[PDB]
């Protein structure tokens, strides 16, 4: 449990560094809110869920099924997005990275 | 030109609508700004830089560099956070899309 909260934890942060929006069902209130993480003064990255009035709640090791499923559709859609600047790229003509 | 600038231009619209955070030199101030894409009421969609205090500029067809060169920096970003599901997945076991 501890490995794959710390792995969904790991992109969760990754993502957010990025500005992706991700959002899910929130295993303790029901609500729907914004998947983010928090740092505690040990250096600690843990799973939350804060809800669009200010409302944060923990997410429990042992329930990451909504921030998976989430992580799962963000993956998609950044797949979708790297497959069209393979086709810019191959297809296209277009030096995205000039070299 | 307009191949070029429209591909471009369609990559910054899907990372837009993800949350993607972009920045890039200007071809008219110098100055730094946001890139992102403006659309007339015909339904083309033109590039412009968003600098920090509200003005913005067209993007010239002509002069894309600066805008591709950002393109690559979040290529090479988000192939990175793929790069980690991948491994998350395969080496660390988790099932990102229930299924
Ligand atoms: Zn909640
Ligand atoms: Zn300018």
């Amino acid at each position: 449990y501890k490995q794959e909260y710390d792995m969904a934890a790991d992109l969760v942060r990754m993502l957010r560094g990025l500005g992706v929006f991700m959002h899910a069902k929130c295993p303790r209130c029901g609500a729907e809110g914004s998947v983010s993480i928090v740092e505690t003064k040990n250096g600690y990255k843990y799973l939350v869920i804060r809800h669009p009035d200010g409302g944060t709640h923990t997410v429990p090791k042992t329930d990451i099924s909504a921030i998976l499923k989430e992580l799962c559709e963000v993956k998609k859609d950044l797949e979708y997005v790297l497959k069209r600047y393979k086709e810019y790229e191959e297809e296209g003509g277009v030096k995205f990275c000039a070299e």
